[PDB]
């Protein structure tokens, strides 16, 4: 579809034939290679072997030798400021 | 510094000296170049000239010539299933 805007004015690009519900995890808007806006309710998780807790802690379900190594955590405040950055060396008893 | 895990057991990597408050936008866990987990409350927005509405529509606040072109929208359901993928051709009258 084609949408018309005009200089100096604002505009809302409406998602064609769609209704927002709770069964929606993400809405992504891109313009070519540019990511313009993105909404994502559930956290990103590499796999089910992991889960991020309420407090922000990382839970690893079943440890294997592959899980050892250095993990980096970064925390950003509501305004985007990087308030924390720590490296956590996870070693595994075998 | 280092946390110890045991083969076959699970573990919570605790963020060093930190308590979760409402002033936290993002918590990111990485392992090398791998993104392990990520939580982000606020949407991603290229700039203040944009905002994503509740329904998922894209609001471009002030239209300029450089805002015209094709915008691709992609919506995913809760289980990551791509439920929609449209493209709007935004043309701007000068």
């Amino acid at each position: 579809g084609t949408v018309w805007g005009a200089l100096g004015h604002g505009i809302n690009l409406n998602i064609p034939n769609f209704q927002m519900t709770d069964d929606i995890d993400e809405v992504r808007w891109e313009r070519g290679s540019t990511l313009v806006a993105e909404f994502k309710r559930k956290p990103f998780l590499k796999s089910g072997a992991f889960e991020i807790l309420a407090n922000g802690d990382l839970k690893i379900k079943n440890l294997t030798r592959d899980d050892s190594g250095t993990y980096n955590v970064t925390v950003y405040s509501t305004n985007g400021t990087r308030i924390l950055d720590k490296a956590l060396d996870l070693r595994i008893l075998e």
